[PDB]
């Protein structure tokens, strides 16, 4: 397992967090450097448990698939709650069993179900260690419409931190003050299984990309990544989504 404790947090620590969450991932190996993702793992092993606290020292225990760092579902207290998709229904079937009762959350758990349910699109969400705190307290109680913008939050400041270097570093800078995402970031999130599967394929391809990937970056410029020299596979990203599963 993994936990964060929002109490006394700063970007050190919140840093040396997304550095635990990345080396709990199973791989056998790495792609230019960067870890691969297993393409399936049987049974309970398949998910790993992040325990997170509020500021309060209230809990959430949240499961996460290990072969694409998706959050499947998450405990608060003796409520287990779920995606309503069939990987959920399958978490469900090896995670939080003891909970009294189960939950299945009115959408699936991608994005564009969320900010539908949420009634906001990401753009417009403030991020960082003070929303987290937030949607942890959100997440305690169940709200649907509430907490379908407490989970925008969570994903993208554990799974997509964990994913890309410079997701987390934005999360860093909203250490004690939150703010939107920034265009590049929501890029690299859209973008997280097209560069996984062009970094593949490049192996074979002296490491040039078969079909170039075109990304915001931090200036909020327009820049095609055609390569695995780019900066965004040689620094940013940290893990790769598996071929098999894309
Ligand atoms: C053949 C090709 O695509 N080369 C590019 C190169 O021009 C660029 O400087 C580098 C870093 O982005 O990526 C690669
Ligand atoms: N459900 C998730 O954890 C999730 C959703 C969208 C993108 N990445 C992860």
């Amino acid at each position: 397992d993994v936990s964060f404790r929002l109490s006394g947090a700063d970007p050190r620590s919140y840093g040396m967090f997304i550095k635990d969450l990345r080396n709990a991932l199973p791989f056998r190996e790495k792609v230019y450097n960067i870890p691969l993702l297993l393409p399936s793992v049987s049974g309970a092993g398949r998910y790993l448990l992040m325990h997170l606290f509020n500021y309060d020292g209230k809990t959430i225990t949240v499961a996460v698939d290990v072969t694409n760092v998706y959050i499947m579902g998450y405990l608060a207290d003796t409520t287990s709650y779920f995606f309503n998709e069939p990987a959920a229904e399958l978490a469900s079937q090896y995670v939080f069993r003891d909970a009294r009762r189960k939950i299945t959350l009115p959408y699936s758990g991608n994005y564009e179900r969320l900010q539908i349910a949420a009634g906001k699109p990401r753009e417009k969400i403030p991020i960082g260690l003070p929303a987290l705190d937030s949607a942890i307290s959100t997440l305690l109680h169940y709200d649907s419409t509430a907490a379908a913008g407490a989970l925008l939050v969570l994903i993208q400041t554990t799974a997509e931190a964990a994913r890309f270097k410079y997701i987390e570093q934005q999360i860093q800078e909203r250490a004690y003050r939150d703010e939107v995402p920034s265009l590049a970031t929501i890029s690299l999130e859209n973008s997280w299984s097209g560069l996984s599967k062009q970094i593949q394929l490049a192996q074979g391809n002296n490491g040039i990309f078969r079909t170039p990937i075109v990304l915001v970056d931090n200036k909020g410029n327009r820049v095609q990544i055609t390569n695995v020299t780019s900066k965004v596979v040689t620094s940013n990203i940290q893990l790769l989504l598996n071929t098999r599963n894309i």
